[PDB]
């Protein structure tokens, strides 16, 4: 099968993914004190805000749809446009992102850098009490790459549980398949081995500006190009699209349809599909809530409002 | 002796406590779909946001200095003006307050029901799927009385363990006692049994425009009169006072001393002191993230920027 299983995560470095998972977590690692990793991947609600656009410092309007965080690490490159290579490069951007934590890594690093607690562990994982942005990422990175969901209902079936799933969604499967879905969403996380126009036999229309792959390459054969997203935890991942423009996933299959195969899917089509999306669903991560250190005299104080 | 020591939560309704875990964390109970309880009261930094005061919708600045929901059912009342007579009550408000989670009760509960995952929980805890504000707010509040923080040093030490805390800390719980401020602070939260006055020998010099009990009551006598405040886990509760004007507990100990006692502590009386407040820090929640269902076709949608 073109859809591959997707296994627990395999923890080989756990002080770091500790560290992490604690950094994920800070809201200290933005400028306001009050928005973490998790405000805009909560990982409560499928690794995303579910909000057309992320809500950032000030509650400034993000111009694209937050992804999941979910089996990210299955991603050939991260960011919509794949401007970054993996996780670790990928978290020095919203650090320093003036419409996300809306800080800079100089102080985001003096922040954690302020707190024993938080020396102690770099000390432990890296071997001295530095906090720079290369190891902070890197410790985040660590952590992410635990954030995989495991044991679908799909999944379930793809290893011979014959009743794991509905017939509506066994249908589904067959078409996703038989109709080219397939083609660009496949792998372990069905989604996340290629870039691929938004649009490939009719445009698709929005009114967001993002140009996604030709902002990294150049290349105007690359405009609106994206990262085929992940279609593991669809269900949970609302509302769809790079734009946040779809709310349900019985438009976003047609659309898909539509537009990059050329032609919709009927009522009963849409049923199987959505059927068999749902069944992507995997165990979401169990996790502990970190306990995070006090701040002290040291420590930048943080700047929600005026200064 | 004038403080106790905090015994494990007895969990008595576990279904209604994670029911209420993930109502705590659930920011589709915000007209936004970005704020929760939690966002506020952030039970990694201390049951707070840790901010002067809090933001809210449209990041509104909130009016007075987040409290923590740690040790909260220790206190004789809620709120700062103490308007609210438990953490049931309490919890009404927040969700429907335009500068926190500017939602409304009916479409709060619209949107729990919305949700055959949540309907099932109600039905489990309360016999049937309907959602109402008072069984919402009931779960909530099953939750956060299970948010004491015992095993705290101090609380070692009060059962006898002498090596518990340090000899700085020993000492500040006897000036504690001898200067004063235990008339006010004391009982197992270290705080919370009365309301007094904040400034009772000098003003408390402060730009926020709080009344504090003369808010609820109207009584001049209740003018800046607050619910004294628990000091269990006050290391992490920073900034201080119901105004968020101060950072160290250095310079809140010393204010305390000067206004309520008329006294100025010495540097080491002050450091001794700073000691036993920080032997006041208890174990803090363990508890596993809640996962929540998702939203569907009937489930109202997060409206984070347009005013209607
Ligand atoms: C260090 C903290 C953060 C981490 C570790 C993190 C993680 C990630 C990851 C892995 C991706 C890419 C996944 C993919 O492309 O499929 C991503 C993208 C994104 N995240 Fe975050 N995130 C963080 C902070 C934030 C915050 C605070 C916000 C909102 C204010 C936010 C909103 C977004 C948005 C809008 C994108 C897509 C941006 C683009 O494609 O250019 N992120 N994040
Ligand atoms: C009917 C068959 C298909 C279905 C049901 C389907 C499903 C989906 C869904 C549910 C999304 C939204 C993901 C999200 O917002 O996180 C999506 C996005 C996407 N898919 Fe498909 N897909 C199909 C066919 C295809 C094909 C044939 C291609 C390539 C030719 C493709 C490439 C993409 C790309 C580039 C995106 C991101 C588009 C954007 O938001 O700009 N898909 N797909
Ligand atoms: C339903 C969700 C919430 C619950 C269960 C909750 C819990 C509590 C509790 C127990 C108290 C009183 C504790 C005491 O006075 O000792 C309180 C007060 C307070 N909380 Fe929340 N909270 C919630 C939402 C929020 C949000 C979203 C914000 C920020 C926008 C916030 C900020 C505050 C503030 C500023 C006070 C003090 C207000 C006053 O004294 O008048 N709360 N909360
Ligand atoms: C040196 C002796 C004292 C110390 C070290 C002390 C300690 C503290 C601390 C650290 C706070 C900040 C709590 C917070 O912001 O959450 C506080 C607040 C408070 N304490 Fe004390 N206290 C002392 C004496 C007193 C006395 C004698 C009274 C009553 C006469 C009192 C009543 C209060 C009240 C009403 C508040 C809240 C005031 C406000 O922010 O509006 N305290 N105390
Ligand atoms: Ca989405
Ligand atoms: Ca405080």
């Amino acid at each position: 099968e073109p859809i591959e299983v997707i296994t627990p995560a395999k923890i080989t470095e756990p002080e770091k993914v500790e560290l992490g998972k604690m950094l994920f977590f800070e809201p200290r690692l933005s400028k306001s004190g009050f928005i973490s990793c998790n405000s805009c991947h909560n990982l409560s609600t499928g690794g995303v805000d579910a909000l057309p656009t992320s809500i950032g410092h000030h509650w400034q309007e993000g111009p694209i749809n937050s992804p999941t965080v979910l089996n990210a690490d299955f991603m050939l490159a991260q960011f919509w446009d794949g401007r970054a290579s993996n996780l670790k490069e990928q978290a020095a951007g919203p650090i320093a992102n003036p419409k996300e934590m809306g800080f800079t890594h100089e102080l985001a690093t003096e922040t954690i850098a302020s707190m024993p607690a938080y020396r102690a562990r770099f000390a432990k994982v890296y071997g001295d009490e530095k906090v720079d942005i290369d190891r902070l990422t890197d410790a985040i990175a660590a952590f992410e790459k635990t954030l995989v969901t495991p044991n679908s209902p799909f999944d379930q079936y793809l290893l011979g549980k014959q009743d794991a799933i509905s017939g509506d969604a066994k249908a589904g499967y067959q078409l996703f398949k038989d109709k080219g879905c397939v083609s660009c969403h496949n792998g372990p996380a069905v989604g996340g081995t290629m870039f691929m126009k938004m649009g490939l036999i009719k445009p698709f229309h929005t009114n967001n500006p993002a140009e996604g792959r030709k902002g990294v390459t150049g290349k105007d054969a690359d405009k609106f190009v994206f990262k085929v997203p992940t279609l593991r935890n669809i269900e949970l991942t609302y509302p769809y699209f790079h734009d946040g423009s779809v709310w349900t996933l019985e438009e976003a299959v047609n659309t898909m349809a539509d537009i990059q195969l050329g032609q919709k899917l009927t009522e009963k089509e849409t049923k199987e599909m959505v059927a068999f999306l749902n069944s992507l669903t995997g165990e979401q991560p169990q996790i502990s809530l970190p306990i995070l250190p006090p701040s002290n005299k040291e420590t930048p104080r943080p700047v929600p409002f005026a200064t």
